């Protein structure tokens, strides 16, 4: 309830909204983690904002979400602390990048483990995302977390004017864990957007079986009707009980 029952160990990384840091819950000595939030310059009726999204939070509970467990306020700095859990695989941005740069490709094994998990993910939230939000903890369970930058997985629709636009989301996301590269590349928002419009792209690499290119590729249909439900995706015959989170 205070920051004081917690010890920060070091920064993981700063990322929008602030830092996130490793800290040790001092009762038990607990392994969390909290993101830095400088209220400074709210506002209250965002302040009433920020509450009520903290809130709906605190609710959503699923082994493959990032759990919440608390809030702290410090007005001696201007700094609400989000209380997380701690995922110690790091996130799939890194593994992306460690598999590019050791020019190692990811096992299909792993990328049906993403695609089960992150699909009961989504289930959650629809019934209550990019490499960088999704994280992996000690064994092999995947969570789901929360100008310049170019909106490689924005959908078709969601471009013109959604939970099957989430859908083609987790296939741009489990695309690029097969291919190390986005399914549509480009140096413009023009470029990019035609890209996207067109809707081809390469086969994901041949060691991948063509049944996981043919479920990643009916995510990436232009037509949202023509994309899986969450329920379609599990039914895959691809995705079995050890593709599942285990405690
Ligand atoms: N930011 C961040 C963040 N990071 C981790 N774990 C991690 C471990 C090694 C490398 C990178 C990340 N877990 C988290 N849970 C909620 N936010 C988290």
């Amino acid at each position: 309830s205070r920051a004081e029952d917690y010890e920060v160990l070091y920064t993981i990384g700063t990322g929008s909204y602030g830092r996130c840091q490793k800290i040790r819950r001092k009762s038990d000595g607990k392994i969390l983690v909290w993101k830095e939030l400088d209220y400074g310059s709210m506002t209250e009726a965002e302040k009433q904002m920020l509450v009520s999204e903290v809130n709906l939070l605190r609710e959503l509970k699923h082994p493959n979400i990032v759990r919440y467990y608390d809030r702290i306020i410090d007005r001696t700095n201007t700094t609400l602390y989000i209380v997380m859990e701690y995922c110690e695989g790091g996130d799939l941005a890194s593994v992306i990048t460690k598999g590019t740069k050791e020019r190692q490709y990811l096992d299909e094994e792993f990328v049906l483990r993403v695609m089960t998990q992150l699909t009961l993910a989504l289930k959650e939230c629809h019934r209550r995302l990019k490499p960088a939000n999704v994280f992996l903890d000690g064994k092999q369970n995947v969570k789901l977390g929360d100008f310049v930058g170019t909106p490689y997985y924005m959908s078709p629709e969601q471009m013109n004017r959604n939970e099957k636009s989430d859908i083609w989301s987790l296939g741009c996301l489990l695309y690029e864990l097969c291919a190390l590269m986005p399914p549509f590349t480009a140096f413009s928002q023009k470029e990019l957007a035609g890209k996207i419009r067109e809707g081809k792209f390469r086969r994901i690499p041949y060691r991948y079986s063509d049944e996981l290119n043919e479920i990643i590729t009916r995510m990436l249909n232009l037509k949202d009707y023509h994309r899986p439900s969450v329920e379609e995706i599990l039914e895959n015959p691809l995705i079995l009980e050890h593709h599942h989170h285990h405690h």
